[PDB]
């Protein structure tokens, strides 16, 4: 009954419902056509303090899209120590774009003390739905810090 | 901080403040009449169809509303004693079929008495975002029914 609510249900029914059962599939025919190969699964980026840059860390390279299907998404290569340790589809969830704005315009009524506070919720109440869902990983994380090597912590 | 909160703030920043800034351009294109305001369906029951083109008999597909994302925008006649009386671009609230599938699962915790109430409260949000956004958007909320009536009476208040 709160704003992260809200933006849950909406990010999985009006999006992650709809991709998640073709990503297998799509990641596949990209492995079988074209080192080492992309990993299964969706990561998706919930940075806690909501900064949402406008493209996708040194150590993090974008590498090609996937074959669609409206979908674009996203494969980078993860470096350690200056080379490849790893390849995902990867994105930044949407919704914490509007919990960003809300903390920016005096209309939403809403703190950056809030907007922390439904960030963390946001991440929970996603985790619990797609659970109850039987393709996907939820990499949270508040941030020198190493974005690539979070992102790996999950791959491994 | 309520669950309709977050809908309308993700409406606006994610789709109304892209589209709105356009909007006019676009309808001038067309009609050089088409309404100058983006009428917004709010079905207070949730229950969004799959098709605005068939809702309706009084409400027929005129065009699509053409360019001065790419966003695909249509524009519909309204008839009253079987002729046109009205012209305007129509489309339902989309963050409308996220109360509805929280009302439908039970990890939601969200009865259809709650989704009432943050259906109303999702309308009162936005026109309130809506009426302090930079200087063409109106909502149509609502709960045999016509549908063109309930455009019209909006459209000839303006
Ligand atoms: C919606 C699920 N969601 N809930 C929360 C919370 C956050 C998100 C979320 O972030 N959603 C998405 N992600 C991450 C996506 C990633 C990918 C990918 N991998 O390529 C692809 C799609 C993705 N979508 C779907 C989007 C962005 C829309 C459907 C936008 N949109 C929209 N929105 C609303 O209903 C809504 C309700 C609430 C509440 N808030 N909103 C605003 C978001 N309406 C009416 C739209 C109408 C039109 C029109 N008139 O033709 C066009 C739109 O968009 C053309 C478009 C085309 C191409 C790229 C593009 O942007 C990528 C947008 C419209």
């Amino acid at each position: 009954m709160s704003v992260a609510h809200g933006l849950a249900w909406s990010y999985y029914i009006g999006y992650l419902r709809l991709i998640l059962p073709e990503l297998q599939a799509r990641i596949r025919t990209y492995n079988q056509h074209y080192r080492g190969a992309v990993s299964q699964r969706l990561y998706i980026l919930l940075p806690l303090d909501c900064g949402v840059p406008d493209n996708l860390d040194p150590n993090i390279r974008f590498l090609d899209k996937l074959p669609q299907q409206v979908y674009s998404n996203s494969i980078y290569e993860l470096l350690e120590n200056g080379q490849r340790a790893g390849t995902c589809v990867l994105e930044y969830a949407t919704p914490l774009q509007t919990l960003f704005a809300m903390s920016q315009y005096s209309q939403a009524g809403f703190s950056r003390e809030d907007r922390l506070e439904q960030a963390k919720l946001f991440c929970q109440t996603l985790e619990d739905i797609l659970a109850d869902a039987p393709n996907c990983r939820l990499i949270a994380y508040q941030e020198s810090f190493s974005l690539s090597q979070e992102v790996l912590r999950h791959l491994r």
